This record gives structure tokens, C-alpha cells and sequence, in this order.
DNA sequence: ATTCTGACGCT
């Protein structure tokens, strides 16, 4: 009872941009705004592969991983923006720079952990404490939460439902107790409204957010009312929320591990995990995963918001599927050089912006007919930012995969160069 | 023949 800690010590938010690459293209090209539109990579094979879809286009069934030619069958009016092509490959620089715009705004409010090109976690515990002291017992008005949903409310038109649930929540709040976790989350949500307003004012981009006591619940909360809304998931909301939540929806369980939880335990929903002992879960899934699962299904997770805004690696990849696979020495060399030229550009800019240098070069390849996504992964020293040296070293390190007797066999279906092991500069 | 990333765990 009094000694079962409840994982209510922190206020954590997850901010995720709405259809991010589409919004970047819509800001640049006003003719795309408020239209069914998507962003593709390449164009020749089936019109290109879609990686981002506006919410208008999602209403017709357009999804990521769809070929644009197929999406047009669902949505004949679909508008398309193509990712930039440089040195014969997709170049995501525009979206990386847009990401930095957003991250720099979020960093004004609190320490953030970049979790992807378009999302960051925010540790708001200290900011909430400061703001609670600033309010000096003053209640929290619904006007301060104009885009917030309270998960699980109302209890007992979409905007009308939203506001009913918010009123129920706010009428229940104990504002005089500076230590109430529910009040702390509410103040967190006020700050996140301010952060999201700043992002939209200063970039034009809309985003959604989750506010809860840890990263997993904040990420889950984010997706519940996208787009352009934020969602507060309280500790008390967890039993009902998890009682029908498929296990695969929880971050890290969308893959083989979640499938094995489902199959070994004979369950479907996160909440059903509560019926197992910590030792039982550790027995099936290992000591780390088992402890994590035991706490997670009760709404509890301890993973910190890491102070890390910048990527830890800078990588350059290209697939060569089907008959396009690289089958000569000259081909492999030329593409390694293209990859290294983009890597050198991004690294030189990184070194000037972020006062750091990469020290290790990772080379990964796939060969045709190989089941694995990495037929080989080998590292070497990254001593200078020179594309010719990096491409020559990558070839030196992969060349003994060639079984030919000028030819390359098995043909390569993927090349990948990644700079890692950064040190201050 | 979604492709192009990037974090993190295991051994
Ligand atoms: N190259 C590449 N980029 C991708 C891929 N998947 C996503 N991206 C890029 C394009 C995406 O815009 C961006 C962020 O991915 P999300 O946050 O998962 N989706 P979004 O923000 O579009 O919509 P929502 O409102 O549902 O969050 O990452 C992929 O497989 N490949
Ligand atoms: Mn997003
Ligand atoms: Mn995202």
C-alpha cells in the first residue's frame, strides 16, 4: 500500500509532428495546403514509395509504404511532393533541418530527448514545479487547455465531448496540493499547449503531444487524438485504457517480443499482464523485459528523458533491389563514392554546427538472395572528412565478399555508410 | 521492388 511506488514522480511529454514531411512541403508550396497530398521517394518504380500522408489523404485510405500509383487508385486527386535527389539517391536534408527548427524551440522550455526526425520527449517535472509555485494556488482554467483531451473522460460533436471531459477533470482537481500528480500533469499540459503554440507560431508546423508520467504512456497518449491535439493520460486512467489496448500498441512490443507475450501467455491486451507475477514474466521474457513488463502494465516505467538533442550517428543508405543490384567493381566503387560524398557534406556541416567529430566508419552491405537485412557489417577508422578516403576505406573493408574470378558476386542489394563514435571538437 | 534512416540490446 503506502510503499508500492506508483511511478507518478515525473511529468513527461512526447511531442510528434503531424504528417511531418507533408507539412514541410506544404509550408514551402502553398498550393499543397489543406489538400490530399503525400511525400514520395523516387518516381520511376510505381510512382515512388510514399513515406508521409496528409490527413485529408488518409481519409481515402492512403498510407505510408504504399506505392504512389496505388495511392492514386484510392485518391485520384492526390497531390505528391518528391524528396530531393542528390548523387542518385534520396536526400532528406530539408526535413532534418526542419526538425532542428522544431527541436530548438522545444529546447527553450525544457531538456529534450530527440526520439526521431520529428519527435522528442520532454522532462517537464522542474518546469511544472516552477509554474505551480508561480501560480500560488490559482486554479487552472479550461481556457489554458484549448486543445487538450483527458483520456477516459467524460464519464458517467467531437469538440463538445472534448470540453465535457476537460470540465470533469478540472472540476475534480485539488489545486491547493502542490504535490498531487494529477495537478502536476495538468500544469504539464498547460506548458505543452504553450510549447505547441510556439512551434506553430515560429515554424508553421502543427503537432500533437502526449502528457503522462513516463515516456511510454506519453508516446501512447500522443497518438490518441492526432492531429493537432494533445492528450493527458493520468495514472488513474491506465486500468481502463489498458483493459482493451492491444499489446502491440505499446512502444517496444510491436514486434516479435510482443507476439511472444501474446502467444506464450495466451493474452491480447496490456492490462491482462497484471495477472502474472514479476518472476513469471522474467522467466518467459528475461529479467530486464520481465521487470519492465510487470511495471509497464501498471502504468509504471522509469526510462529517463535523456539530455540528447542531436543524433548519435550520421548515416547514408541506398537499396539496389531486384535487377538493379550492383554486379561490377566499378558500380560498387561509384556508389560508395556517392554515399561518401553525401556523408562528407553532412559531417562537415555537423562538425561546424555541433563542435564534434566522428571517429569510426561503419560499412554495411546486403547481398542478393541473402535473407538478412545486413549481409555484413564492418568498422574502420574515420580519421578525416574526405569522401574519397571514406569510400576507399569502405571498399577495402568489404572487398573480400566478392566471389568473382571486375565482376561482383553475389550482387549487392544495399550499401550503407554510417559515421559514429563522436568526440568533442 | 516501400526505402532511408537511427537507437538500443545481446553476446
Ligand atoms: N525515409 C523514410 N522516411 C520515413 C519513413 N517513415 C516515416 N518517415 C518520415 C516521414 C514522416 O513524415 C516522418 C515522421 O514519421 P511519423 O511521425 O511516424 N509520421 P508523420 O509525422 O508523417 O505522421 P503522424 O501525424 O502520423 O505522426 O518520418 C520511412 O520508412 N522512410
Ligand atoms: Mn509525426
Ligand atoms: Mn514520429
Amino acid at each position: 500500500g503506502p510503499h508500492m511506488a506508483t511511478g507518478q514522480d515525473r511529468v513527461v511529454a512526447l511531442v510528434d509532428m503531424d504528417c511531418f514531411f507533408v507539412q514541410v512541403e506544404q509550408r514551402q508550396n502553398p498550393h499543397l495546403r489543406n489538400k490530399p497530398c503525400a511525400v514520395v521517394q523516387y518516381k520511376s518504380w510505381k510512382g515512388g514509395g510514399i513515406i508521409a500522408v496528409s490527413y485529408e489523404a488518409r481519409a481515402f485510405g492512403v498510407t505510408r509504404s504504399m506505392w504512389a500509383d496505388d495511392a492514386k487508385k484510392l485518391c485520384p486527386d492526390l497531390l505528391l511532393a518528391q524528396v530531393r535527389e542528390s548523387r542518385g539517391k534520396a536526400n532528406l536534408t530539408k526535413y532534418r533541418e526542419a526538425s532542428v527548427e522544431v527541436m530548438e524551440i522545444m529546447s527553450r522550455f525544457a531538456v529534450i530527448e530527440r526520439a526521431s526526425i520529428d519527435e522528442a520527449y520532454v522532462d517537464l517535472t522542474s518546469a511544472v514545479q516552477e509554474r505551480l509555485q508561480k501560480l500560488q494556488g490559482q486554479p487552472i482554467s479550461a481556457d489554458l487547455l484549448p486543445s487538450t483531451y483527458i483520456e477516459g473522460l467524460p464519464q458517467g460533436q467531437k469538440e463538445g465531448m472534448r470540453k465535457q471531459g476537460l470540465f470533469q477533470w478540472l472540476d475534480s482537481l485539488q489545486i491547493d496540493n502542490l504535490t498531487s500528480p494529477d495537478l502536476q500533469l495538468t500544469v504539464g499540459a498547460v506548458i505543452v499547449e504553450e510549447m505547441r503554440a510556439a512551434i506553430e507560431r515560429e515554424t508553421g508546423f502543427q503537432c500533437s503531444a502526449g502528457i503522462s508520467h513516463n515516456k511510454v504512456l506519453a508516446k501512447l497518449a500522443c497518438g490518441l487524438n492526432k492531429p493537432n491535439r494533445q492528450t493527458l493520460v493520468s495514472h488513474g486512467s491506465v486500468p481502463q485504457l489498458f483493459s482493451q489496448m492491444p499489446i502491440r500498441k505499446i512502444r517496444s512490443l510491436g514486434g516479435k517480443l510482443g507476439a511472444s507475450v501474446i502467444e506464450i501467455l495466451g493474452i491480447e491486451y496490456m492490462g491482462e499482464l497484471t495477472q502474472f507475477t514479476e518472476s513469471q514474466l522474467q522467466s518467459h521474457f528475461g529479467e530486464k523485459n520481465g521487470s519492465w513488463l510487470y511495471a509497464m502494465c501498471r502504468g509504471i516505467e522509469h526510462d529517463p528523458v535523456k539530455p540528447r538533442q542531436l543524433p548519435k550517428t550520421i548515416g547514408c543508405s541506398k537499396n539496389f533491389p531486384g535487377k538493379t543490384a550492383l554486379a561490377t567493381r566499378e558500380q560498387v566503387q561509384w556508389w560508395l563514392l556517392q554515399l561518401a560524398q553525401e556523408l562528407e557534406e553532412r559531417l562537415t556541416k555537423d562538425r561546424n554546427d555541433n563542435d564534434r567529430v566522428a571517429t569510426q566508419l561503419v560499412v554495411s552491405i546486403r547481398v542478393q538472395g541473402d535473407k538478412r537485412l545486413s549481409s555484413l557489417r564492418r568498422c574502420c577508422a574515420l580519421t578525416r572528412y574526405d569522401a574519397h578516403k571514406m569510400s576507399h576505406d569502405a571498399f577495402t573493408v568489404i572487398k573480400n565478399c566478392n566471389t568473382s574470378g571486375t565482376e561482383w558476386s553475389p550482387p549487392l542489394t544495399m550499401l550503407f555508410l554510417c559515421a559514429t563514435k563522436f568526440s568533442a571538437s
